[PDB]
């Protein structure tokens, strides 16, 4: 039986793995992993933000067609997921981290659904049986927790270790102490140059991961595990060694030029504009944040060769397929935005590394693909690679398998497809937009990305093959007119596909094309000579009395 | 307040020009335009799907087809999309079939999420959120692979057989059927047996047993009621009984609307829908000469039992506490345009007839007057809930509530087009042509002045100015003259595809109300140092005390 761990860090950037061209974060484990597999060069998630890309991804469907488009906004009750399309194959689907699903309570509530029930707890857990659900933060201010259930699990595995404070995933996994016993908490960005206060092998990714190893161990079956870390998202701090290990020396150039900010479409801006944009384009918040994210990958790396060697040595590498990607990245003061919710590539594409342990992979090992790729891609991907056939009338991805296994290296689409709403966003709130107009749409393929918002009438545009830092808008280019009109074309021919058609396949379709005629529909035949007499048996020959005969009684 | 009741009256295959109050010279519905005098009458009504099933799902959920996605007859609305009787009961107000739906049960998506199809839920949901009175979508036809719907007529059979009629399909030989003088049964399947009259006693044929059922489920009941009273006819067979099939002849029959030009020049994919067998039929005066005075007579009878539905309503005290809605799921072209049937986008199929009469005293001011504002089948349902006292949930729903033109607010909807679409991919016309299923789809945008036609089997569109030409006889489609006006629709088409009508689970108000919630619970982000956000929201986080790891560790 073949099984597939599927890894997932959360806002981690393409550029951050050595394998993708990092010059001072090595990652040797993930590389290797890239060296017998295939890397993906060209792959990217359907929504900048945790929620509706994770929600696009556990789809396979794009947020315009599923509606979970921003955090918080629960997957509807009818939206089948991964879980149910690997479970249709035969093969179990858990959970070993986040996903930050939200259960569509009222839709559950409308057709009876209990959510202690098996089919209620995996639509309330997005189609995954639960392995630990932890979306891998604890915050909370006056109004009470963000989310009461964070860290769950993780703050009794501290506090049975000995560890003590009302929160110790705050005090010691996520802030430093000071000389004088104080904590230094890393919600705030200064106290990213602090070693976190805890043990090492105690802090969350090292957790995660004997955490997963405890689930292979036991579940039997063939079985797909989305490994899901918190790391390198914020808060932004790591313990030794990875504290010490980096600093403002080993920091890449940030990508921006003054032209772009001065030149900025208005809604551009308005992501500019925030207290995260205006704090990452300080040299002093670079200087403190990046060295920890890169402490935060570099121990993601240690634990993976952790992972692996283990699945080597218990002789389980050679069935298990391996997944690893993001579900976006993070601007770090790039474009003059902070966090990552806007297009560029910095946000939306994302690294994607697909070890498939059998023979009809070998060919490709240690290949890069350059093709269009998009997260969508993994649910049919999984069902395929599990033995099943993808339900393509419902997915709306394509299967990597053939370019895993070389029979071409490529995928088939054209363009891909980006989208974010800001509707429930505080920037919305700020620029007052209505919330209709509080959406934005991508669509790009190897040489254009176009940008529409509802919110103005101009695009942005860059020409991908000459500026691929993505640092000059073409948006307003009159010269460009035709490439802009093009891309729109791409665009609005995607809007137009049959995606809510769920319930009939492209098989039976073409066979309803023929059903009616010998059912009895008989539609145009003027008499019985204009239509084959077999169709009209039922109609034919009959025999009855005078409608009064049957009344006289 | 509120209206007490809701008779939600629907016809399938009526013409919006078949009725006189929309100026028939020939056919007068007296009864139907004594309804219209006392509300009002939507000039400029039109479909979502030009065929049964799809038109009906559109209008039972309120949302579009490239929305919830049963697009064709036969295709299963999926579990989760809502309907009309969910949104009805949340304000209150139960929902109850009396007549037609075509909706077929979702069965794979119910059996998914554990639903049976005996418990309340389930059998709501299996039934596009109706209670059912009686469920009948009004044919028993059947060939050598069976019947197409083995429950067409079921009570209804047994309601003549218990009156005495005797027949193996009761529906088809007395209700739908003719007799010769030697006994020989005239099926109303062919089409020359239209002038025959059906051989059955008047008072027991479909249109007056249908409003028996009617008034006994509206007797029956006491509190709040939307009732979904659906005929069938004028739908085929095209047959009716005495004193309807003698009353109209080929000398009543509206002259047909078609072109020898509008044929010689036919955009391909139009072409095709006029080569077909009913294409072909309705073309031929023989065949109009018989179809359309039976299609006459059925309206006709309809119109009578619509003048015995009211007088009923009147005489038990109901008319000052019912809401009637009169509308139809799609026309017919009846040989209009070289085609039969209805599925193509002219208004003789896309455009309906629609009446609505509110018996509260806020749209008194309306009675009689007649809108010719942009509306879509789809504005019933936030209609429906508001007469229903409830707010309409527009994160759902898709159309708009016609009440502030019922009470004179104003005498306009806000949109400046509509949208209808028709996906062939599972049709006999997409195997005749070789379609694949992926360019077996088409979409229609209008306004007062325009209608665009979009095949994605074809890059040609069809345009049709219907300012100049409202009998819409003359493609514009490849005329480079109308290359501004053809991209002007394109970009009402594209702005449409575009809107979001799957995020179904937050309203606007809970979107609004996201936007700070976060900001007090803890998420503080690109905050330096305490200096730099007001600190109750660093609250959790600021001033707290620890000891190194490795005091906290032993054992
Ligand atoms: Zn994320
Ligand atoms: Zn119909």
């Amino acid at each position: 039986v073949m099984n597939i761990l599927f890894i997932m860090f959360d806002q981690l950037r393409w550029d951050y793995l050595s394998c993708y061209g990092h010059k001072t974060l090595n990652t040797p484990h993930i590389d290797r992993l890239a060296a017998k597999g295939v890397r993906f060069d060209r792959a990217y998630i359907q929504s900048p933000i945790c929620g509706s890309s994770r929600m696009s991804t556990y789809t396979g469907r794009y947020v315009h067609s599923h509606g979970a488009s921003w955090n918080g906004i629960p997957l509807k009750v009818g939206e089948m997921t991964m879980g149910d399309h690997l479970r249709a194959a035969g093969m179990g689907c858990w959970l070993v981290g986040k996903t930050h699903m939200r259960a569509d309570e009222e839709g559950m509530a409308r057709l009876g659904l209990e959510p202690d029930s098996l089919i209620g707890a995996r639509v309330a857990e997005c189609g995954f049986d639960v392995f630990e659900r932890d979306d891998g933060m604890l915050p909370e201010g006056p109004d009470g927790y963000y989310d009461p259930d964070g860290a769950k699990e993780y703050n009794k595995f501290l506090r049975a270790k000995g560890y003590e404070s009302d929160n110790p995933w705050h005090d010691f996994a996520n802030s430093g102490l000071d000389d004088e016993g104080n904590v230094q908490s890393g919600w705030f960005l200064k106290n990213a140059t602090r070693p976190a206060n805890i043990a090492e092998e105690d802090s969350e990714t090292p957790y995660l991961t004997s955490r997963a190893m405890e689930f292979i161990e036991q579940q039997t079956g063939p079985w797909c595990c989305h490994l899901s870390y918190i790391k390198p998202h914020w808060p932004y701090i790591v313990p030794e060694p990875y504290a010490s290990m980096f600093g403002p020396e080993h920091v890449q150039d940030v990508v921006r030029s003054d032209s772009e900010r001065q030149n900025a479409h208005p809604l551009f801006k308005a992501f500019m504009d925030t207290k995260v944009g205006e704090a990452f384009s300080r040299q002093e918040v670079r200087d403190a944040v990046i060295p920890a994210y890169m402490g935060l990958i570099k121990q993601a790396d240690d634990q993976m060769g952790r992972l692996f060697k283990w699945l080597e040595d218990t002789g389980r590498m050679q069935d298990t397929m391996i997944v690893l990607t993001s579900d976006h990245g993070d601007f770090l003061g790039d474009h003059w935005m902070g966090e990552k919710t806007f297009f560029h590539d910095a946000s939306t594409r994302v690294p994607l590394i697909i070890y498939d342990p059998r023979p009809e992979a070998d060919a490709t090992r240690g290949s890069v693909c350059d093709a269009l790729v998009e997260s969508i891609d993994l649910a049919p991907t999984f069902v395929e690679a599990a033995g099943g056939k993808p339900a393509m009338h419902i997915l709306e991805g394509e299967s990597l398998i053939p370019i895993l296994h070389g029979a071409r290296d490529h995928t088939l689409r054209d363009h891909v497809i980006c989208e974010y709403d800001f509707s429930a966003s505080p920037i919305a709130h700020l620029n007052d937009i209505s919330v209709r107009q509080a959406v934005m749409f991508m669509v790009a393929d190897k040489n254009w990305k176009l940008i529409h918002f509802e919110a103005d009438p101009r695009p942005m545009l860059f020409d991908l093959k000459n500026d691929p830092q993505e640092l000059v808008d073409l948006g307003g280019d009159p010269a460009h007119a035709d490439v802009i009109a093009g891309m729109y074309d791409k665009l609005f021919r995607w809007t137009r596909r049959q995606s809510q058609r769920t319930t009939r396949s492209e098989e039976q379709l073409i066979a309803m094309r023929t059903k009616s005629r010998k059912r009895g529909i008989v539609l145009g035949i003027y008499d019985e000579n204009e239509t084959p007499l077999e169709l009209t048996v039922k109609y034919r020959d009959r025999k009855a009395r005078p409608y009064k005969d049957y009344l006289k009684g």
